[PDB]
C-alpha cells in the first residue's frame, strides 16, 4: 500500500544511503522509472540510469546529510528540509534545499525535485 | 519579473499577511485564476472568490505564524517550512508544514500547497 510512516522511513534511508555514501542503497528507495530534477529547474535525471551517476557526481565528497527537521507526508508525497555539507580545499559549504518527494501507489518514490538556490548554499571565502 | 529574491518576498509576506490577518494582503499575492490545496489530499479551491473565503475560516482563531527557516527558491518555484500556532478552549496547538508555491512570469502565486500530516500538529491536551 503505503503509508507517511513508510514515506518518513524511505526519506531516513535516502539520507543515511546517503550520509554513508551508500549508492546502491540510493537507488532502491525509487522505482525503476523515476525522475530525478536537481536543482529543481534543470533537464532531469531520467530511469535507474542518469540517477545512481547523479548521485555518484554528488557523493564523491564525504557529504554530511542530516534532517534540519520534521518530515511532513500525506497523499503519496513527502517533504522534508535539510542541509548537505562539504569541504574541498580548506572551505566549508553548506547546501539547504527542500526535497519533494512523489511516491508512486506501490510503496517506492517516483519524482525527485530539491529546492535550493545560490542563497540556499552556505559556503565560506 | 520574477527571480528568487521576489519570492522570498512573497514568502515573507504571506506569512505577515496570516499573522495580523490581512486577507487582501494574501489574496493579493496570488493569481487572479489560481487554486488552493490545505492539506494536499484535500479537493481544490479556485478563483480568487474560492480562495477568501477558505483563508476566511482559517483566521477564525488567532495565528501565531512563524517561518521556522530559510525560504528556498528557484525556477519559479517556492518551497518553505512553517509552523502555524493558535489556540481553542485553552489547548495549544501548533501545524508545522511545508508549503510549496509556484509562481509565473507575472510573479503572481499560481498555486498553494499546503504539506503535512498527523504526526506534524503538536497540541498536547
Amino acid at each position: 500500500m503505503n503509508t507517511p510512516e513508510h514515506m518518513t522511513a524511505v526519506v531516513q534511508r535516502y539520507v543515511a544511503a546517503l550520509n554513508a555514501g551508500d549508492l546502491d542503497g540510493i537507488v532502491a528507495l525509487f522505482a525503476d522509472d523515476a525522475t530525478v530534477e536537481d536543482p529543481v529547474g534543470s533537464e532531469p535525471r531520467s530511469g535507474t540510469a542518469a540517477i545512481r551517476e547523479f548521485y555518484a557526481n554528488s557523493l564523491k565528497l564525504p557529504l554530511a546529510v542530516e534532517l534540519t527537521q520534521e518530515v511532513r507526508a500525506v497523499a503519496n508525497e513527502a517533504a522534508f528540509a535539510f542541509t548537505v555539507s562539504f569541504e574541498y580545499q580548506g572551505r566549508k559549504t553548506v547546501v539547504a534545499p527542500i526535497n519533494h518527494f512523489r511516491f508512486n501507489g506501490a510503496g517506492k518514490v517516483v519524482s525527485m525535485r530539491a529546492l535550493f538556490g545560490e542563497k540556499n548554499i552556505h559556503a565560506g571565502a
